[PDB]
């Protein structure tokens, strides 16, 4: 399911800040937002720009 | 591959306990239930068993 | 695509090791062999080899 891994990406994103790695996260991050490019998902939207905030 | 899938939730469900947040450890829980159910395969349901535990 | 994974394995295997777990950041290594294996995709055998080099 899109809608899924696009949760399990951003929880990946939440992770690597908490351990100091937002280079990381950022590469996430891009993940995710061709996940709501393909789809489009406005959950998936959701789930981008709360991981784009966290960053 | 869905068998690797599952391998990768459990080690995040794993990893989330350990930094302190079992909270998203839950949710990679749910994400393994997910795929249990679309699949039918021992070892998933293995893996899932088994991640289920350390939450 | 089998390259993002590729690149989402490799970001686990550094925050595993970074966390603490060798082990489980030699199982996502053993992922990656089996994502080189079935693809032969040369970059997907570069992010093999750099997440090598980190364990
Ligand atoms: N497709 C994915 C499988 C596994 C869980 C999640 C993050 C990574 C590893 C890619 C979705």
């Amino acid at each position: 399911e899109d809608r899924d891994t696009a949760r399990v990406l951003l929880i990946m994103v939440r992770s690597l800040l908490k351990i100091g790695n937002p280079e990381d996260a950022e590469e996430v991050v891009k993940m995710i937002e061709e996940l709501a490019r393909r789809t489009n998902d406005p959950e998936i939207r959701r789930l981008l720009e709360e991981a784009r905030k966290l960053v």
